[PDB]
C-alpha cells in the first residue's frame, strides 16, 4: 500500500456520515483519473497549518498500514483543506450496529469480532503505533462478518527508543482509558489493551454505556478502589475473566493482543459454550 496524491476533480462528496472536532466524514465516489472506475470512499475532511511536506509524510506512514482489520487510507488531497480518502465501511460503526441488530446477533459474531479487533491491534502493536482511542464507536463495520479499527487522530508512532507514550493536553476518552494514562498521561499498548476491554464490554452489552452516569471525574477513584465494569448478562465467567485482565493494574500483567487472538479465537470455535445467547 503507498500513498496516492488525489485531484480534488477525482473525487466527490455526497453525504454526511459523520464529525467531531477532528473534522468531517462523508460517503464518496473517487474516480482515479483516467480509469473509468467508480469507487466508493469515505473522506475525511480535517479541521496554523503544517508544512504539505510533512503532512504528506505522515499520510505516506498511514497508508502503509495495511491490514484486513484496520481500515486502510487510499490516498490523500492537500487545498486548502486536508482530505484523507479511505475506504468506505458500508455499515457503519460497530457501536451503532450492535445496538441496531441486538436482537439478532448471535455468539459466533460477537466473539469472531472480538477477534478481529484483537488481529488489527495486534497489526499496529507490530507497526509501533499506539491507538489510544480504541472503543466500539471507533471500529467499522465492512460487512457483519468483517469489522476495521479506524483512527481519528489520536493514535502515535513510538520511536526506536520509546517504550511508551508521554501524552500532552489533548482531551480524554475517561472511561475507555487505562489509569496509568489517566493518573500519568501515560499510553502504551497494554493501555490499548485496557481500551480492547472496554470495548469488549461494549459489545457484550450490546452497545451499553460503561460506568453509565458516573461523571468521568469520578472514574479514577473508582478504579483506584479496584472497581471494573460488571459481567454482561451473556458472558460465562471465563469470556468476563479476560475483560478482567485487561484491566489489571499491572500494565505487564494485561494480556497481549497476540495472547487475545489465541484465547477468543479458542472460544470462537465453540460460541454457545462461552456466550449465552436465546435463540442462538
Ligand atoms: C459509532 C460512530 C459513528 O457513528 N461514526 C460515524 C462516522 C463514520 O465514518 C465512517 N463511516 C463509514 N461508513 C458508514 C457510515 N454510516 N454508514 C451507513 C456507513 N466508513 C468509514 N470509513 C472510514 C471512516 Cl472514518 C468511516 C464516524 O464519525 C466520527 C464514526
Amino acid at each position: 500500500a503507498l500513498l496516492r496524491i488525489l485531484k480534488e476533480t477525482e473525487f466527490k462528496k455526497i453525504k454526511v456520515l459523520g464529525s467531531g472536532a477532528f473534522g468531517t466524514v462523508y460517503k464518496g465516489l473517487w474516480i482515479p483519473e483516467g480509469e473509468k472506475v467508480k469507487i466508493p470512499v469515505a473522506i475525511k475532511e480535517l479541521r496554523s497549518p503544517k508544512a504539505n511536506k510533512e503532512i504528506l509524510d505522515e499520510a505516506y506512514v498511514m497508508a502503509s498500514v495495511d491490514n484486513p482489520h484496520v481500515c486502510r487510507l487510499l490516498g490523500i488531497c492537500l487545498t486548502s483543506t486536508v482530505q484523507l480518502i479511505m475506504q468506505l465501511m458500508p455499515f457503519g460503526c460497530l457501536l451503532d450496529y450492535v445496538r441496531e441488530h441486538k436482537d439478532n446477533i448471535g455468539s459466533q459474531y460477537l466473539l469472531n469480532w472480538c477477534v478481529q479487533i484483537a488481529k488489527g491491534m495486534n497489526y499496529l502493536e507490530d507497526r509501533r503505533l499506539v491507538h489510544r482511542d480504541l472503543a466500539a464507536r471507533n471500529v467499522l463495520v465492512k460487512t457483519p462478518q468483517h469489522v476495521k479499527i479506524t483512527d481519528f487522530g489520536r493514535a502515535k508512532l513510538l520511536g526506536a527508543e520509546e517504550k511508551e507514550y508521554h501524552a500532552e493536553g489533548g482531551k480524554v476518552p475517561i472511561k475507555w482509558m487505562a489509569l496509568e494514562s489517566i493518573l500519568h498521561r501515560i499510553y502504551t499498548h497494554q493501555s490499548d489493551v485496557w481500551s480492547y476491554g472496554v470495548t469488549v464490554w461494549e459489545l457484550m452489552t450490546f452497545g451499553s454505556k460503561p460506568y453509565d452516569g458516573i461523571p468521568a471525574s469520578e472514574i479514577s477513584s473508582i478504579l483506584e478502589k479496584g472497581e471494573r465494569l460488571p459481567q454482561p448478562p451473556i458472558c460465562t465467567i471465563d469470556v468476563y475473566m479476560i475483560m478482567r485482565k485487561c484491566w489489571m493494574i499491572d500494565a505487564d500483567s494485561r494480556p497481549k493482543f497476540r495472547e487475545l487472538i489465541i484465547e477468543f479465537s479458542k472460544m470462537a470455535r465453540d460460541p454457545q459454550r462461552y456466550l449465552v445467547i436465546q435463540g442462538d
